[PDB]
């Protein structure tokens, strides 16, 4: 289309959130009247109020690693494309987002050196069908993190999205903003302690930490200005490297497991270093030309979450453009966002909601709104998932719209934090 209503998409990418909000307040100023409190006693089993945070995708666990990435993630949005935030009259909304997350983050972390970081066992959750609101017994708060126990990268990113609501809520509610900040600065201490990724079952296999603490570091520079913690950066951002001089490759994007991108674009702003300007220009020329690229246009990563990929990698684009113009990036980030705004070859807008021909059978329990009964859970979801990304289509541009494959038609917390931040990018740069 020669038009897109940029604007709206980020309306409804940041209203998507209120789908998967979880505890006692869950329906507090929620747009979906379908949303009602749940999991109201999340951590009575160890004598800790855990409730509140987000259901992780379609299903309710809380999982940390991908709950911190997204907070962060969100929190990077607002960040760096505030005005289009402003103009558009979703700063308050989106505000509202960011605190129902790091509430629950504060919640979590009881003293300085203890965070728990799942509540429910992913197992057990997902024999389940229902609503959240109807899914009855105590869940378990199976991880924590403590002396003892590492979490390096799920206490990294959880400690970046502090810090980035310090950033953007101290000129709102200050002391709240320096709640969060001393909790970040505390998860980040603990991170650096006992390194480690933290754990996450079959679900969340994490492979890195280092990437995360250099992120998280970047970020408490930014809000105190002490360098030690850019010292700290450099040092983490090559743990276990075993290339020459270091080099970094990442043939991948931003993720719930790799920032390493991201924390190469800080530290290349923040030290001016090559090192870290060949990183970030690695992974834009890599996938330029070495990621493949379906008939329709859409830069195919890997089969899961495939939209989730490319709208991470055109919102780091995009925040690299604002310093450095690059018409290259402005357009290839320009055309993985239209497409999945509806600029494909099966003519459907794979944002919920928005467009036309979306999804019908996204794999959402509290959205389709039916049980395993008869197999309802078959049946075209009872309630409109406005603003959900789902999987997306097949190398061929081709989409299944069942319940049943979950490549497809599944949505997730970490799938959406980066299609805000891309959308709101896009309204700066195109309008
Ligand atoms: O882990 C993949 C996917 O599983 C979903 O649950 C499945 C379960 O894996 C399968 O054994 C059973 O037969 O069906 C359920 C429902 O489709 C879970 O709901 C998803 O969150 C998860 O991504
Ligand atoms: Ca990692
Ligand atoms: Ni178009
Ligand atoms: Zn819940």
């Amino acid at each position: 289309a020669g038009t897109h209503d940029y604007s709206t998409a980020l309306k409804d990418s940041i209203i998507f959130f209120d789908a998967n909000k979880c505890g006692p307040q869950a329906g507090e100023n929620n747009v979906f009247d379908w949303r009602g409190a749940c999991h109201t006693t999340d951590g009575s089993d160890v004598g800790v109020d855990l409730t509140g945070g987000y259901h992780d995708a379609g299903d309710h666990v809380k999982f940390g690693l991908p709950q911190g990435y997204s907070a962060a993630i969100l929190g990077w949005s607002l960040y760096e494309f505030k005005e289009s935030f402003d103009a558009t009259g979703n700063t308050t909304k989106m505000l509202q987002q960011l605190k129902y997350f790091t509430d629950y983050f504060l919640k979590s972390h009881p003293n300085s050196t203890t965070f728990y970081y799942q509540v429910g066992e992913g197992n057990a959750d997902h024999t389940y069908w229902g609503a959240p609101e109807e899914q009855t017994g105590q869940r378990p708060s199976l991880y924590k993190a403590d002396p003892s126990s590492p979490a390096s990268d799920i206490l990294s990113e959880t400690s970046a999205a502090l810090t980035l609501m310090y950033l953007n809520y101290k000129n709102i509610d200050s002391a709240y903003a320096t709640k969060c900040l001393n909790a970040a600065k505390e998860l980040y201490a603990m991170g650096k302690a006992n390194q480690g990724v933290g754990n996450g079952q079959s679900f969340y296999q994490a492979t890195s930490f280092g990437d995360d603490l250099a992120w998280a570091a970047t970020w408490l520079y930014t809000a105190t200005n002490d360098s030690t913690y850019i010292t700290d950066a450099e040092q983490f951002i090559t743990l276990g490297n075993t290339m020459n001089e270091n080099k970094m490759q990442d043939k991948w994007t931003m993720c719930w497991d790799d920032m390493y991108v991201p924390a190469a674009l800080r530290l290349a702003q923040i030290t001016g270093k090559q090192i870290y300007k060949d990183a970030i220009e690695f992974n834009f020329n890599y996938w330029k030309t070495q990621v493949t690229t379906t008939p329709g246009g859409l830069k195919w990563l890997s089969n899961w979450g495939v939209l989730r990929y490319a709208a991470a990698e055109s919102m780091v684009m995009l925040v690299y453009c604002k310093q450095n113009p690059d018409q290259s990036l402005l357009d290839l980030a320009k055309k993985q966002v239209d497409y999945i705004l509806g600029d494909n070859p099966a003519n459907m807008s794979y944002i919920i909601g928005y467009g036309s021909n979306w999804c019908i059978h996204p794999h959402h329990r509290a959205a389709n709104g039916y049980t395993y009964a008869n197999g309802d859970n078959a049946k075209p979801a009872k309630h409109l998932l406005t603003g959900a990304l789902v999987g997306g289509p097949d190398q061929n541009d081709k989409f299944l719209d069942d319940a049943n494959q979950y490549q497809y038609t599944e949505v997730a917390l970490d799938y959406n934090a980066g299609l805000v931040g891309v959308l709101a990018g896009a309204i700066k740069f195109f309008g």
